């Protein structure tokens, strides 16, 4: 294997894994590739010391691959998917771009919702979030074009696939799952929001996903997520 060290955001104690969904994204990618790697946390309250190195534009997440520094979010993902490739490593890119797009819109609506300072606007922001969850629910319940149901074969009426793009974890899941974890924790804490039980596709996905260590063991403690929104989630009225 190559020498890989992933530098992620440290939590409140300056040591634990912090709330950083792109850090978690990269953590999951490395785990799913099956490559040997280390994860080091960076205490962003001690930048002069922790930011070694440097090149001032270096900020977590960043990664050192055989001594080469790699930076800037998606560029790191692209490099890893390219370099850790078959025959030796598994291909993780999803077949369908839509598997990405459904996740980015959802997190944006949550962000608007959790940052809304006007309690009187809560109904609209909540409806907005729910509508995007319904989009995700629909995506997860609608069979993909290449989908073969294990029990009923091709062209099934409803989807029972495990994950966004099929039955294997892909980059699309590495993007969305950390964000879904954030939404679930933060929205419950600060808006008493639960993801509706009626969204059976979303819940099927969550159950499948929380059964995979690659996701659950890369999550920060819930309180790190709660800490992120402690100030911005305060409302007028």
């Amino acid at each position: 294997d190559p020498e890989i060290e992933l530098f992620v955001k440290a939590g409140s104690d300056g040591e634990s894994i912090g709330n950083c969904p792109f850090c978690q994204r990269l953590f999951m990618i490395l785990w799913l590739k099956g490559v040997k790697f280390n994860v080091t946390t960076v205490d962003m309250t001690r930048k002069p010391e922790e930011l070694k190195d440097l090149a001032p534009g270096t900020n977590p997440p960043f990664l050192v691959y055989n001594k080469e520094l790699k930076t800037d979010f998606i560029k790191i993902e692209e490099f890893l998917e390219q370099t850790l490739a078959p025959p030796r490593y598994p291909h993780l890119s999803p077949k369908y771009k839509e598997s990405f797009d459904v996740g980015c819109n959802l997190f944006a609506k949550f962000s608007a919702y959790i940052k809304n300072t006007q309690k009187e606007a809560n109904k609209n922001f909540e409806k907005s979030l729910l509508k995007e969850f319904k989009r995700l629910d629909d995506y997860l319940n609608t069979p993909l074009l290449d989908e073969i149901d294990p029990d009923s074969a091709e062209e099934p009426p409803v989807s029972r696939r495990l994950f966004l793009d099929g039955d294997q974890l892909t980059l699309a899941d590495c993007s969305l799952l950390p964000k879904l974890n954030i939404i679930k924790v933060a929205a419950k804490k600060y808006r008493d929001f639960d993801i509706p039980a009626e969204f059976s596709g979303v819940w099927r996905y969550l159950h499948n996903a929380y059964a995979r260590e690659e996701f659950t063991h890369t999550c920060p403690e819930d309180k790190e997520i709660e800490n992120t929104y402690a100030n911005v989630a305060k409302q007028k009225s």
